[PDB]
């Protein structure tokens, strides 16, 4: 279902569609060719389950921070400009876009979170953090507040995290390291200690998110908000007299938020690719076409030269700019989804008191690392010379499993456990035990009990009868434990610290988006991305959340 001759294009809600689709009719109107532009709801989200498959949009416009996580999947063509054009753009732009060598999408513009402030309620922005909580009390006297901003979002709530020393990555020699996230450091428990505070004293409200916000400011109800260049339009049309700034500095440090480079990419199943590259080359990337976007919803400061010379005219971009230049570029890998889905929760959980600041973050950290270690795939190999024809889906081999361990005795599901949770890490304890349970399976052993073979035990049945359903359940769960390599480690992290939940909720959020539909054909080795190592990590974890069952370790 993806249609010859047609541009599909999608958009993040926010941004300027209208504008865009503007520039769709001027494309119409002299290439003869049907553009439309669509913004559906959690649009990163949906878009890679439905890439896929073969169908989605021909372009899709976001910032370039869940590009790398795309083409690592393969959803992205290979954009070929010409050298001539390339030299249009800002350079670091491009760089934005550049995954493994290859450039996967075409850069659009810069954008930044910036301190936006009324005039009116306050002619003089606080340029400390630690001065809000103070004029809160102040603007409570006349009715109003003093800052709204989006808290759903990890986005917003990251540059003061990120103030005292929050990282998400480790940057050391120009390179990332996935195994360092910086989320449990202290500069990132500081900064989110704080945020929490402001919640806990009624400074803010933890179940505030953007249209609240948006809506509290432009009604001027609220002294100050936090957002980027897109907001702007709204508040324009507004009654509000608003000035944008630099974001507030905590502990002496500046915000640093990250900075995303909007960036339009080309499905690789479309076969409308070079209609697409005509289209953002030609039409889009011009002085007139970014007008038109800019226009409707501001893009902040974009990538082409030409236009950013008017732009960078405007006050409110230099403002953009310095944020920028104080906050760091946001990586483009794969890891990021992870990272970003693990800070949300914990931000989440820590402003509801679901969790205590240091519980929250401690989790995030482990299974952010869990996560981004699973999607590595490089440097991933084997070493050999039954095997198992296993004939089944692996939605299916899970249902199947989780149905056996259901069934059993409290005192043996213990006992399966503790065996299980010692192979975490020592693949030499996990080879011998698939070794010991193949022997049972093909053999006989029968009723007894042991400081190891606590778990053979439990493979026999109340009266002493194997069941076989039992001992190949445990083989495919060290099956799958096989192809975790580095997360086991973290995975016995979840256990110890009891935030499995969390880490399966999470692996489920990435594998795409759906289980059912993310398993189909049985393995035919013509397959095998980050698809076989997430499933793997998703059964490990549920099958030890299971056995952990309720709330144990
Ligand atoms: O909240 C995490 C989210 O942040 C970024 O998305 C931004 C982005 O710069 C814009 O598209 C704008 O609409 O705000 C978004 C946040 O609401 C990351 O680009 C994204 O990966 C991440 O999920």
């Amino acid at each position: 279902k993806i249609e010859e001759g047609k541009l599909v294009i999608w958009i993040n809600g926010d941004k300027g569609y209208n504008g865009l689709a503007e520039v769709g009719k001027k494309f119409e109107k002299d290439t003869g060719i049907k553009v439309t532009v669509e913004h559906p709801d959690k649009l990163e989200e949906k878009f890679p389950q439905v890439a896929a498959t073969g169908d989605g949009p021909d372009i899709i416009f976001w910032a370039h921070d869940r590009f790398g996580g795309y083409a690592q999947s393969g959803l992205l063509a290979e954009i070929t400009p010409a050298a001539a054009f390339q030299d249009k753009l800002y350079p670091f732009t491009w760089d934005a876009v550049r995954y493994n060598g290859k450039l996967i999408a075409y850069p659009i513009a810069v954008e930044a979170l910036s301190l936006i402030y009324n005039k009116d309620l306050l002619p003089n922005p606080p340029k400390t953090w630690e001065e809000i909580p103070a004029l809160d009390k102040e603007l409570k006297a006349k009715g109003k507040s003093a800052l709204m901003f989006n808290l759903q979002e990890p986005y917003f709530t990251w540059p003061l995290i990120a103030a005292d020393g929050g990282y998400a990555f480790k940057y050391a020699a120009g390179k990332y390291d996935i195994k360092d996230v910086g989320v449990d450091n202290a500069g990132a428990k500081a900064g989110l200690t704080f945020l929490v505070d402001l919640i806990k004293n009624k400074h803010m409200n933890a179940d505030t998110d953007y249209s609240i916000a948006e809506a509290a400011f432009n009604k001027g109800e609220t002294a100050m908000t936090i957002n980027g260049p897109w907001a702007w339009s709204n508040i324009d049309t507004s009654a509000v007299n608003y000035g944008v700034t630099v974001l507030p500095t905590f502990k002496g440090q500046p915000s640093k938020p990250f900075v995303g480079v909007l960036s339009a990419g080309i499905n690789a199943a479309s076969p409308n690719k070079e209609l697409a590259k005509e289209f953002l080359e030609n039409y889009l990337l011009t002085d007139e076409g970014l007008e038109a976007v800019n226009k409707d919803k501001p893009l902040g400061a974009v990538a082409l030269k030409s236009y950013e010379e008017e732009l960078a005219k405007d006050p409110r971009i230099a403002a953009t700019m310095e944020n920028a230049q104080k906050g760091e570029i946001m990586p483009n890998i794969p890891q990021m989804s992870a990272f970003w889905y693990a800070v949300r929760t914990a931000v989440i959980n820590a402003a509801s008191g679901r969790q205590t600041v240091d519980a929250a973050l401690a989790a995030a950290q482990t299974n952010a690392a869990a996560m981004s270690a699973g999607l590595d795939i490089h440097f991933r190999g084997k070493t050999k010379s039954l095997g198992s024809e296993d004939s089944r889906n692996m939605k299916e081999k899970l249902e199947d499993m989780e149905s056996v361990l259901k069934d059993l005795t409290e005192e043996k599901r213990k006992d399966v456990l503790n065996s299980l949770a010692k192979c975490l890490g020592k693949e030499d304890i996990r080879q011998d035990l698939e070794q010991r349970v193949s022997e049972v399976l093909i053999s006989g052993e029968l009723h007894m009990e042991d400081p190891d073979k606590p778990l053979l035990s439990s493979l026999f049945n109340a009266a002493g009868v194997l069941v076989e359903a039992r001992a190949k359940a445990i083989l495919d769960f060290l099956d799958a434990l096989l192809e975790l390599s580095e997360e086991q480690q973290f995975v016995a992290e979840a256990l110890e610290k009891g935030t499995l939940p969390l880490l399966k909720d999470q692996v489920k959020s990435v594998m795409e988006q759906n289980w059912d539909e993310l398993a189909s054909s049985p393995p035919d080795m013509d397959y095998d991305p980050e698809a076989r190592i997430l499933c793997a990590l998703y059964v490990v974890v549920s099958i030890l959340l299971e056995l952990a069952e309720g709330p144990t370790s």
